[PDB]
RNA sequence: AGACUAA
């Protein structure tokens, strides 16, 4: 047993059972990182299992060390700086992580025991990594626990919570205002407001500034120095991405969840491309971990989540799926095998075993691609499926007409190494690598031969 | 779009 906040004692056998996976679907707030997890892992170290800790986004690994503080745990993610001794048997590492380790040269380590936090997340990278996972259970190589809320199938964006959440659907804005949403600013507490992009963050949390509210700005970019100010710090908004979807413990008042998303959507419409659709309705399972964000304290009763709009649980269309088994194919466990994805997460989208495997030096490049060209998995395999090499830029400028990229109405020029001015005009299209402006300036830079 | 940055 265990009182609220410190970890049980006992700890069930059952989930260190070789061939066993283990879902822990309790409700958000329940205690699953910072109750449960420091059990296991304190009766794992008992046990000398060498485990594998994984977190979604270095929001969730920032949560996982408040909790895991003072155990001898081997981190990777720059969320968390730590003396390594070397000689640790935990290792703990977002999900993208532990697949881009799966994916290149070097050797994993023979896991004994594997714990996935949000084990829900749809990032390609993190599907990948519950197909290995779960292949290795299977093989009797691994004892697993998946940890989520929102485990594969749920529907419900209203799920339990700690204390009595006031659900709100009102008109939410996507830009700047002058007028009309007096609600937004006149709320006395604690405001979390989830943002499809860094540039609607910057616009909106702008707009609050002039307001005279204090607003702390979450994603990639900011983390590292934001997310201690929106624990020792006092604050009115944060202004976040999906960065803070899951796992944080902002002790907030109110969510603000506009409920949309862009997703990348493979058209095979014609020639196969990847398009950036929506504004869409997010998923249900991310519409109840946004509002998960509050609740979460028993003595603060009057918490409210605002949404707009029905969240669409249908995502087969989204790249994702695909993605994951690009991934997947070309990721072999220590005896030769390929894994397949996990279970719920088959029959996603329509694709032949084995169909996105790549040979030799193609493999080596499909890799390259992703993490030193910072290429979408989808653009990278068409590249590396096509014998290019990491260095020859050449389909950067050979598509066909209608794949010339165009800026601001112009078509885009570029200098390469060698001084040549050629039209980008690429063999396949990725709106990830040209829809954000910012995103354009770095495929730039790769189509010069600068990356 | 968002997330990841390890060995
Ligand atoms: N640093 C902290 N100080 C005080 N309370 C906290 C802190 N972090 C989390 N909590 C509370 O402890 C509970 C368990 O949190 P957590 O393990 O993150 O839940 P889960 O991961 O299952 O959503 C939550 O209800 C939260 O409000
Ligand atoms: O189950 V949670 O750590 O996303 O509140
Ligand atoms: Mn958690």
């Amino acid at each position: 047993g265990s009182a609220m906040g410190e970890p049980d004692y006992e700890v069930d056998e059952d989930i260190f059972r070789k061939k066993r996976l283990t879902i822990m679907d309790l409700h958000p707030g329940a205690g699953k990182t910072k109750r449960i997890l420091p059990s296991i892992v304190r009766e794992a170290l008992k046990r000398r299992l060498r485990t594998l800790i994984l977190a979604p986004t270095r929001v969730v690994a920032a949560e996982m060390e408040e909790a895991l503080r003072g155990l001898p745990i081997r981190y990777q993610t720059p969320a968390v700086k730590s003396d390594h001794t070397g000689r640790e048997i935990v290792d703990l590492m977002c999900h993208a992580t532990f697949t881009t380790r799966l994916l290149s040269s070097t050797r994993v380590p023979n896991y004994n025991l594997i714990v996935m936090d949000e084990a829900h997340f749809t990032d390609p990278c993190s599907v990948a990594a519950r197909g290995y996972i779960s292949t290795r259970v299977e093989m009797g190589e691994a004892a697993a626990i998946f940890m989520t809320a929102t485990p594969p199938g749920s529907i419900d964006p209203f799920p339990q919570s700690n204390s009595p959440i006031e659900d709100i659907e009102r008109e939410i804005p996507e830009r700047s205002w002058n007028t009309g949403f007096d609600w937004i600013t006149d709320y006395q507490g604690k405001t979390v407001w989830f943002v499809p992009s860094i540039k609607a963050g910057n616009d909106i949390a702008n707009c609050l500034r002039k307001s005279g509210k204090r607003v702390i700005q979450l994603s990639r970019k900011t983390f590292d120095t934001e997310y201690p100010k929106t624990k020792l710090t006092d604050w009115d908004f944060v202004v976040t991405t999906d960065i803070s979807e899951m796992g944080a413990n902002f002790r907030a008042g109110r969510v603000i969840d506009p409920r949309r998303c862009l997703k990348p959507v493979i058209l095979t419409d014609g020639p196969e491309r990847v398009i950036l659709a929506g504004p869409i309705p997010v998923t249900p399972a991310s519409a109840a971990q946004r509002r998960g964000r509050i609740g979460r304290n028993p003595a603060q009763e009057d918490d409210q989540y605002v949404f707009s709009g029905d969240p669409l649980k249908n995502d087969e269309d989204h790249a994702h799926w695909t993605e994951a088994k690009m991934l997947l194919d070309n990721i072999y466990t220590p005896e030769g095998i390929i894994p397949t994805l996990f279970g719920p997460e088959r029959e996603k989208t329509q694709a032949i075993d084995g169909e996105f495997r790549l040979r030799g030096e193609q493999r080596k490049t499909f890799v390259e691609l992703m993490r030193r060209g910072d290429l979408p998995v989808w653009l990278s395999y068409k590249v590396a499926s096509a014998g290019i090499s990491y260095k020859d830029r050449e389909w950067c400028f050979t598509g066909e007409r209608n794949n010339q990229i165009l800026e601001e109405n112009m078509e885009v020029e570029i200098w390469t190494r060698e001084g040549e001015k050629k039209k980008l005009r690429p063999k396949w299209l990725d709106a990830r690598v040209y829809a954000d402006p910012m995103a354009l300036k770095d495929f730039k830079e790769f189509a010069s031969g600068r990356k």
